[PDB]
């Protein structure tokens, strides 16, 4: 049923559905093409056969609130919304390079100056995303998107909330997050600290090769979360190995604020290469001086 | 895909798919006839190609272990299972009235002694399945099921869990129970006793004509049950009312135990009907002396 031609009235834009991207939630995501500057977007279309009931309209009206007033190098762009009568439509920047979720499938564990740079990246998104009161709460490998550059870009605001005044716990999280915080699983109240939680996560699972948490029990898995109960190979550069325990520790007052880290010892005393080349999507890169 | 014709080597038995009944987690279930015999079942049908990871097997096996060694008048008796290489296919009692759930919907509030009639029965067969070791974990009106004389069937083991050693605390349940208690929402550990708190909001339900911790959402929900927010209107009968709460609380240790339950003062000193008419399924039965 979803029309092969999305029809804005009010911006008078028509865009030409195209290519399928990925699936999650209620959404499904397309590649669009603009039918006159022939610009190309991202498209995320939501049925509203399945927004029937209020409680899941506004989640998907919140996720639009929050994505709509964000602008940042490092935030997949938002570039408008419209709806007809059975879906509603969400115009978002194309990262054609897919995201590190393809990566890490690809490369397992990532050689340590990549690391660096796709975490600071995902650091500097989420920096923004924090000065500006808003709490992702589902970062994760497949949330983190990369354009033809290799930029990262922080995606998907469907399970993010905005901080509405200082000290604010909030109580509740509607979804089921990949890499979610002790102190969200045991309803202790959670705040920002839960980012940095999942970004220690995510730097386990790009030097590592394996995400911090695994077993074949979601549950299981949580217990391990709330105990704390995780071990980094002992390959792994104590400096590194220092930087993700900061971060995945059980008490959130103790962790890094998303400030603190590009600060680290990790970053400041390793090298950072200004850019990626494309091949180092499927070839480890060496960094050759010539 | 799902064969029309449903063969048991081994027994040599054959079983004519007839008329889908309901669906829930990786299953569906139809009404099935024995060719031979003519001899009417239902029959749970689980696609392989939903049980590829070994945990999901696990589930599914454990089912079947519960299941088979079960055999009780209000517990739906197993008549058997076996597979082909796309399914799984386990033959039980049919229950030709449906459940208490699709009772509900019609209905709303019971009256009183049809209420003492149904949970009379519920807690009969838990009787059962506490004594022999058995935690149901998800009782819930579609779990309970009615028989062409409107006797009520325990069903659906998919979150069932054998006790092993006195004093043994589950700390997991792997899937989302309708009327979860308290102490598997904290994981304090959790025993037999998560069943009489379940029999608790079924008691509301049924008497009360809708669930006691309903709020749009699950996760407020959950908030609500662990801190036992819930309330009871006030036309209930305090004998009622006190059953109700007895069961509803807290503390697992304060909840009678399932053994407990018949000799309160709600059975003993109210009216229970021997049997109930068809016409009860859609009319309010008055119980008229002639
Ligand atoms: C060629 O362009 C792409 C190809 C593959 C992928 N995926 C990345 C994540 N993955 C799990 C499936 C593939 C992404 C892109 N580009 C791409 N660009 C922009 C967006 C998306 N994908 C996208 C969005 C979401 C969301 N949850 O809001 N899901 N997808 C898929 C954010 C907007
Ligand atoms: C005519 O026979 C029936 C018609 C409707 C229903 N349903 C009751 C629950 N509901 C939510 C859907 C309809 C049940 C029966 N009879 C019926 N009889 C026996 C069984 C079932 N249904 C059945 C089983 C399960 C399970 N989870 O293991 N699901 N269903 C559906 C237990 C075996
Ligand atoms: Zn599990
Ligand atoms: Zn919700």
């Amino acid at each position: 049923e979803i029309p092969e031609v999305l029809v804005d009235p009010r911006s008078r834009r028509r865009y030409v559905r195209g290519r399928f991207l990925g699936k999650g939630g209620f959404a499904k995501c397309f590649e669009i093409s603009d039918a006159d500057t022939k610009e190309v977007f991202a498209g995320k279309i939501v049925p509203k056969s399945l927004l029937l009931k209020p409680h899941q309209r506004e989640k998907m009206s919140m996720e639009i609130s929050i994505h709509r007033s964000l602008a940042h190098q490092h935030v997949v762009g938002f570039h408008g919304f419209f709806e007809d009568n059975d879906f509603v439509f969400v115009v978002l920047e194309l990262c054609r390079r897919r995201s590190l979720l393809e990566l890490h499938k690809r490369r397992k564990a990532l050689t340590e100056p990549e690391a660096r740079y796709y975490l600071r990246q995902i650091v500097l998104g989420c920096q923004y995303l924090h000065r500006n009161r808003v709490i992702h709460r589902d970062l994760k490998l497949g949330n983190l998107f990369l354009n033809e550059d290799l930029e990262v870009k922080i995606g998907d605001f469907g399970l993010a909330t905005k901080v509405e005044y200082d000290g604010e716990r909030k109580k509740t999280l509607c979804g089921t997050p990949n890499y979610i915080a002790p102190e969200v699983l045991s309803k202790k109240g959670h705040s920002f600290e839960v980012d940095v939680w999942s970004i220690g996560c995510i730097m386990y699972t790009l030097l590592v090769g394996k995400p911090p948490f695994e077993t074949s029990c979601l549950k299981e898995t949580y217990l391990r979360i709330k105990k704390n109960e995780y071990s980094i190979p002992k390959h792994i550069n104590p400096v590194a190995a220092s930087l993700i325990q900061k971060m995945l520790q059980t008490d959130p007052t103790a962790r890094p604020t998303i400030n603190e880290l590009l600060n680290d010892e990790f970053f400041t005393s390793g090298y950072i290469p200004a850019r990626l080349p494309i091949t180092c999507l499927t070839i480890p890169p060496r960094f050759s001086i010539a």
